């Protein structure tokens, strides 16, 4: 009855009742950490690697310098961010699989205040964080093949809906794996579960893209998201 | 012997010869009398519509109002467009169905001379506006969810084509059916029944929206639009 | 002796150096606040918001509701954005002020590690925000003006370039004046003062907004581009 | 006075008043049946113009037929609009032209039922159709210049402001006239008279251009244009 | 082990070799004379072909003879330019397959070069030039297709893509035939065979598709293209 | 003297066109080819090596980069390639052309019909016709980036196209109405000064010499129509110092 997008909304409902509301502070707040930590680096090898990058040119070819230098100025950034992006997520990872089951206590009256300790956290640790890894060997082949599919002149007009399409599939494996994931729950399975709800999984996933997309509210957003699967996995059956 | 566009010409052929000759300006004289009646109301309404669409604003955000201006007076002249063309498309019904009647009593020459009488029009009328009504639930539909999947970044690349080529086989199922409802057919069945004829109903579908997008020109257009369908209906299997 | 857009560089390696590198966290820990103070507010108030704006329609008439509905949620979205925006840059006035000033003894020798106190920059706060309000009253005139041109569909093509001219000049008022400011100098007084450096201002805004079209960039940045501007009013004229 | 546009917004009220509305039904039907019998004659004869315009070709080269059917087909329906849109407008020239006397007496109070009378309209016509083509003499070169830059792939960029501010800058100079032409008033001295003033015009001239973009009210806009150009003429 | 783009590379090494290099110079030749004499040409009737296409219209309308004049000078060019790369490959056309016989005889160690002699050649022309018709046979309809497919506002996007993808599988089916074609390869059984092996041949087809988007070196890229189609008629 | 305008670069195909200066038209084309046959196979081989050198060293991680990094490196040495050769072959045209506009003025100014071509006066010529190209492109290059780096902007690209198109219609007029003004000993400043007197001339023949010269293979018959059309130029409009 609740299937589609409804479950995100929904899920926002779960993070702002109190026990739950204090544990949305985590995904910013590992961001904040390893930003300040890494943007000093960042800062102080900047410089440095371009000029890595950058080949060695004769007194001829120097002029080259000068088109060469904007390229890596931006790869080197284009890969600061993902490096970054690919850190986070990975300190986010136990945290979000933490929280997976702290919401699932609510959602079925258990406990209405959860509590949070380092114990079961660091336990948790592992399964999750290999569970991420799992998690980036099914996205990021897929994803250097549609972007090298869309390189083609010919052939980026069917790339750019399969680009966007994966990606909302993406962000339906990705918050619906940490309750079936802390149900011990096979990768095969769970993909195969997520096939059967196509329609709905790719709505909850779909408004989850979105609404993941505003730069600010991403990180008051990814809980609300992680509780809405949550949901999505309560709602939908955790038969497997 | 014509298949493909190549009725809509016939069509044409049909509406030149006396006696369906004046017909031709059934359309046309509708949308005019329309207009010369309902602009005058117009004109006095569409400053107040504006202003009702308008969020009433706060001191600070008043400036919005200078952008919020134009916005609101496009939508609704939007709004007033279509609204003008789905009344008229809803006058023009009956006309058109029972053009599609007298047509084809001249393509089977029955009578060279078919005489209007307002009679059996009016006696049309219930059945033939139902059936605009069922055809209109069977476009909007799908024309809104084509404008949505235009409006998703991705996928409005894939949302161009399809508007087009519904648009088309929306233009076979618009005439065809004149002619088939008058001859009591399931909507279902015409339906199916174009479903198998896909290419000959796509081809004249497709000349007919081409030349009914010649703007002045769709009013003398359109009735050869309706002989062309009469033609596809008696040419081609009345079975049932 | 000291020009260009070199300047914000320099400016960098002041920031980054003892004594003014923890400067940097003031802004920054704002943001924080202000934004999880803001968002919180946001969440809850925003279907009342879109509620508001939205007007009351009849019943045949409803269906304009789910046009309106993005609309309305993507303005209020905007004003959530700006607000937000508006807000932050006024609470960093009075810490980009404080630091102007602090940044310059560090600049000219007095004392290398300057100290953090709240009593004068609460002494401060009044002046330096009532000063960035001249700044958003010269600013936000000639932005309109410039964006009514480029609603023209045939001046827009100007309206662009002539945006940008007047952002890169933008970027000299704002620093610069910091330390102007933390002199006692009057608005128009610096004005008609550097428009004498145009050339030197012209080229540090330059580099000061593209420098600052990149995201990791404006945290970092923003200080950069205090302390470079301080240093642009040392090693030039501070004459009155 | 009335700053910008409004006069377009006024002269829409003085048209909308019984008596001075009727006559804008005039020239509408009249155009239609132009319409009607432009249409019937291109239906007979746009066969006869496609193979006339079409180039006798090679067996080899006959499938360059394919590429030329679809270009002089747009081709003669392109100058089939352009006939028609110059053949209209040249049709409507005398009746505004009598339509801003009629409006003048209703600003002014001396008629407030103008009477309508093919003798003063048939003798209007020499007059109105001339004073028309000077403003397609006005208008074309200016055009064509405009356009032929913007076939250009650099200056093309200069060639779409130069179009909308001159689109707009007509609009003034063939309803403004309506009642100078009245007051038999040499076009030169016209034209000073409305670089005389150039925001006025340009407002007046700018909303009446976007107003004449909507598609059917065209109908209504122009007689409004018509008479807030009398209005405009009265007032300053 | 070799499957897929690699080939083109490795016909280039076959080309490079003594006695196979003098097989590069032949087509820049065809091009070089053919060329020549038919750009000559092409200046002198120029005038007359776009005065030809061009329709005789009446003095009013005359000055549409401006705006179609840009277009048939156009058009004559794409003619002239089609009909040289229509007429060049043909001429190539022999002198590809009696190429592709004798490197199919280097990948087998059967021969380490050959004297070319004009009766062999003279001896394929027929066949050889009757393949390449069917090669026209086969891509020009598609082509048209595609074509009017683009000029149709909605589906244009299709057909931006389905050139690229037919732009490929036609390099396959071009080059791989010339072997082919030396073994009396019926025509029905070689498209099927490109259509199993459509990941390999489209493979080969698209980098022989983007090196020929490189123009001079279209002419060395050729022969690559052709040694790499017999090396994958052979291993595979 | 009435002949202003574009009309002079058909003017100049029509002087290529007559017996005397007619096979001329061939200089540029073999000259594409035989820089061609000797660099084409030369390329070939090292062209793998290049993009290597471009492309830098990444470490296990970030070798995936190398998928992305390939097709870039790989166009730019390509461009780079053109542009050089394109670079080059101009050159080694300068000479040619400056010979060809000499011969051109003699049939122009009714002289010699049938003027002959000899090794002798232009390799005599080489050296001054040269360094004058070295000249047009020291006028230009500079220019051209300037154009580019604004055309970088995101504000004022909009501004760049414009710019970009006028400035090489300018540089056709200044490259080729400079073959005959060399020939005369004239000094760059003072033909950029008579140039600039006659900017609605010399910008219309610019105008379309740069046109006809983006066709690709009619290029190689318009280059010396643009030539001979830049003598006419400079016949007809004052050769006056
Ligand atoms: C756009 C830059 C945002 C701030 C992060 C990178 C700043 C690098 O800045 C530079 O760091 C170098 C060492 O790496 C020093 O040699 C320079 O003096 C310093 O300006
Ligand atoms: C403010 C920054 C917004 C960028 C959002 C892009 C979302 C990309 O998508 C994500 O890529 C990640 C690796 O980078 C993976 O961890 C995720 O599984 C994948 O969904
Ligand atoms: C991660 C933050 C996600 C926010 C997702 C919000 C989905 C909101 O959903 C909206 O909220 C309103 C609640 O009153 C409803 O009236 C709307 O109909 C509903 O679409
Ligand atoms: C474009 C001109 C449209 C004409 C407006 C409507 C018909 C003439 O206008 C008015 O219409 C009224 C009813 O609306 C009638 O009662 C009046 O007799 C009338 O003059
Ligand atoms: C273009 C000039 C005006 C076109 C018609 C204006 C409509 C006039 O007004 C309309 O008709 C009656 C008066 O005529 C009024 O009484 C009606 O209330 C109004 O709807
Ligand atoms: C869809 C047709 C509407 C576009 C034509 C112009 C509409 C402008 O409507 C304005 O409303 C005013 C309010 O009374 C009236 O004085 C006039 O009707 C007009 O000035
Ligand atoms: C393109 C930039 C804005 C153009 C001017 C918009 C003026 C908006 O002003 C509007 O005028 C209307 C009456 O005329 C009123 O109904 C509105 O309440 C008022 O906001
Ligand atoms: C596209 C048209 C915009 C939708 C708003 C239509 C008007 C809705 O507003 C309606 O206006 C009427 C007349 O003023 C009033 O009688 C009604 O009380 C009011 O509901
Ligand atoms: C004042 C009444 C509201 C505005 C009327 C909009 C009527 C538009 O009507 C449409 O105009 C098209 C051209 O635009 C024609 O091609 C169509 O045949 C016609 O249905
Ligand atoms: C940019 C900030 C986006 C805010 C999206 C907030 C959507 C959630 O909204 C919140 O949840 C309720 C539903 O339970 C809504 O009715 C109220 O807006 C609010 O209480
Ligand atoms: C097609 C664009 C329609 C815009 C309609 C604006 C009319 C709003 O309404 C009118 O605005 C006038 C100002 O011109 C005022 O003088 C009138 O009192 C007012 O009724
Ligand atoms: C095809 C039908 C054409 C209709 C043209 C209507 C001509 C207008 O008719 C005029 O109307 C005026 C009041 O408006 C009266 O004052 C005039 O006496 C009358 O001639
Ligand atoms: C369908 C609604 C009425 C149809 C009749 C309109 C007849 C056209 O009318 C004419 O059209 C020309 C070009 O659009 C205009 O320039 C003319 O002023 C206009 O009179
Ligand atoms: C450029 C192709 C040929 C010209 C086509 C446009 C013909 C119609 O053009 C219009 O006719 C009116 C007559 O009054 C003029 O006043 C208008 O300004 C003019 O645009
Ligand atoms: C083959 C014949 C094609 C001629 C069709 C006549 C088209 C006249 O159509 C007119 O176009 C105008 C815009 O220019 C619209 O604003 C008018 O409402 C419409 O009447
Ligand atoms: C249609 C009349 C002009 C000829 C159009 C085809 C242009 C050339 O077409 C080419 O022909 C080559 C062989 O000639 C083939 O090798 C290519 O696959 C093909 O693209
Ligand atoms: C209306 C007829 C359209 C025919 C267009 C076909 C023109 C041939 O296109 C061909 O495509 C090849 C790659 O695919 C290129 O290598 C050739 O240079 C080329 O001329
Ligand atoms: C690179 C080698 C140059 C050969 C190309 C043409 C140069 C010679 O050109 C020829 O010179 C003859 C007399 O010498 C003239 O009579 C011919 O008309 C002229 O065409
Ligand atoms: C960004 C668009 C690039 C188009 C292709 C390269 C155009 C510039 O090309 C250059 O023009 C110069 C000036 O005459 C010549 O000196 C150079 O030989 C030539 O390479
Ligand atoms: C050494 C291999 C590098 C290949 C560079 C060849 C680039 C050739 O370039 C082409 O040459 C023709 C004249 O020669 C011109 O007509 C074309 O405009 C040009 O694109």
């Amino acid at each position: 009855t609740l299937s589609g997008p409804q479950y995100l909304g929904e899920g926002l409902k779960l993070m702002m009742r109190p026990g739950l509301r204090l544990f949305v502070l985590l995904p910013l707040s590992i961001n904040l950490i390893l930003f300040i930590g890494l943007i000093g680096f960042a800062i102080n090898q900047f410089s440095h690697w371009v000029d890595w990058l950058m080949p060695s040119l004769p007194e001829w070819l120097s002029f080259l310098q000068f088109i060469l230098w904007p390229l890596f100025v931006t790869l080197v950034l284009l890969i600061v961010f993902f490096t970054f992006t690919l850190i986070a997520n990975l300190i986010a990872a136990p945290f979000n699989g933490f929280l997976a089951e702290k919401v699932e206590v609510v959602v079925r009256g258990t406990d209405d205040f959860p509590a949070f300790s380092w114990a079961e956290l660091m336990a948790m640790v592992p399964r999750t964080i290999g569970r991420e890894l799992r998690k980036l060997g099914y996205f990021l082949p897929r994803a250097i093949a549609l972007f090298i599919l869309s390189l083609i002149p010919g052939l980026n007009l069917i790339a750019a809906p399969l680009w966007l399409l994966f990606g909302v599939w993406m962000m339906a494996v990705q918050y619906i794996d940490y309750p079936a994931d802390n149900h011990k729950l096979g990768w095969n399975e769970m993909l195969a579960w997520l096939r059967s709800k196509r329609w709905a999984c790719m709505g909850f996933g779909g408004i989850t893209y979105l609404v993941l997309l505003i730069p600010l509210v991403n990180l008051v957003a990814m809980p609300a998201a992680v509780a809405g699967a949550v949901l999505f996995w309560v709602r939908e059956g955790g038969d497997q």
